[PDB]
């Protein structure tokens, strides 16, 4: 039976509509956590830029963190696992995106900047997901740092035309502006085999939800995958099941639908 829960924010916890999480997420992982679940965060942010989490890290709801599409994982204050880009690769990725004219986003394990910033980021980053205002930094400066995550704004077209500069680096979307770049095999399944490895659990005892490109590979790799009822259809495939909207009930209708409460 499941032991462990891992659930990604945005669409998931959070609504994208208003920017809050349900109330009966809130009253549903309440019951978990009684119950004996373990409670994860799995999310393609940096711990420097989750936000929006409050009502959970008060209660004292949460007992662990997948961050950076699990290049970054922590059990309180305790470090399990982290990683970082080849240099060659962030170098690439900087030159790519100040000869496109496009920003991006470098988190470094205690420090987050961003190069020339553009409406994309004040559009998408600041005014919609409020994010606080992340302090720029020249693309020559970024390219020398010890990067865990890069988090460019481009498109799947521009994607494509820098895939061969990012040869060994994961990619994926959790919104559908921009990407997080990830070093090799810094997937939320990563993150999972990361964590039950800490708590002892089995992947046969782990249950995932999650509504975004970024979660496929955790969907298939939990022994239960939950998708959101409102994701796109892919999303939708990789899962075992399919949940109702997020505003309406969709994590605590799932979570009772498998009788965790
Ligand atoms: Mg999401």
């Amino acid at each position: 039976m499941t032991k462990a829960l891992f659930f990604d924010i945005a669409g998931t916890l959070v609504s994208f509509e208003t920017h809050r999480i349900p109330s009966s997420t809130i009253e549903a992982l309440e019951a978990a956590h009684a119950k004996g679940l373990k409670i994860f965060i799995a999310t393609g942010r940096p711990k420097a830029i989750i936000n929006n989490l409050s009502e959970l890290q008060d209660r004292n709801l949460i007992d662990g963190y997948i961050t950076m599409n699990g290049a970054y994982c922590f059990v309180g204050e305790e470090v399990i696992y982290k990683s970082a880009i080849p240099q060659e690769e962030v170098k690439a990725m900087a030159a790519f995106c100040e000869k496109k004219g496009v920003p991006c986003i470098f988190v470094e394990e205690h420090n987050i900047s961003v190069c020339q910033p553009n409406e994309m980021v004040k559009k998408i980053f600041y005014d919609f997901l409020h994010v606080n205002v992340i302090p720029t930094v020249s693309f020559e400066e970024a390219s020398n740092k010890e990067v865990i995550q890069m988090t460019p704004f481009i498109t799947e077209e521009e994607e494509k035309e820098v895939l061969p500069s990012i040869p060994t680096c994961e990619i994926g979307r959790w919104y559908p502006a921009f990407a997080d770049v990830t070093a090799k095999g810094d997937t939320k399944q990563k993150g999972i085999d990361e964590i039950i490895r800490h708590f002892g659990i089995k992947l046969e005892e782990t249950m995932s939800f999650g509504d975004g490109g970024n979660d496929i590979s955790m969907l298939r790799h939990a022994a239960i995958g939950v998708a959101m009822g409102q994701a796109k259809e892919d999303v939708k495939a990789a899962a075992d099941y399919v949940t109702a909207p997020i505003d309406e009930d969709g994590i605590s209708k799932a979570m009772k639908h498998f009788g965790i409460i």
